């Protein structure tokens, strides 16, 4: 679904935020997404999962200044994962 910012706006933001801050956000997204993959198809959400989720949300807001939402986060993830290698 359409995101709160355009695709072009999101690209241009990621041409402005520093590479080190982008990498920070990539790593916290990567850690969350990996844990989500382990728990996606089974009951419950572990305390570890919740901890990683909360970290990701906090880093998202710190690095981007954008109120967290799942769709704009996805669009940012796709851009970050294209650039960075865990
Ligand atoms: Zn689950």
């Amino acid at each position: 679904m359409k995101t709160i910012f355009t695709k072009k706006q999101t690209e241009e933001l990621l041409n402005d935020i520093s590479i080190e801050k982008q990498k920070e956000l990539f790593n916290s997204m990567h850690d969350f997404r990996s844990q989500h993959a382990k728990e996606a198809r089974i009951p419950g959400w572990s305390d570890k999962y919740n901890k990683l989720e909360k970290k990701m949300l906090s880093d998202f807001e710190e690095v981007t200044g954008i109120k967290y939402d799942t769709l704009e986060s996805e669009l940012i993830w796709d851009n970050l994962s294209n650039k960075f290698l865990y």
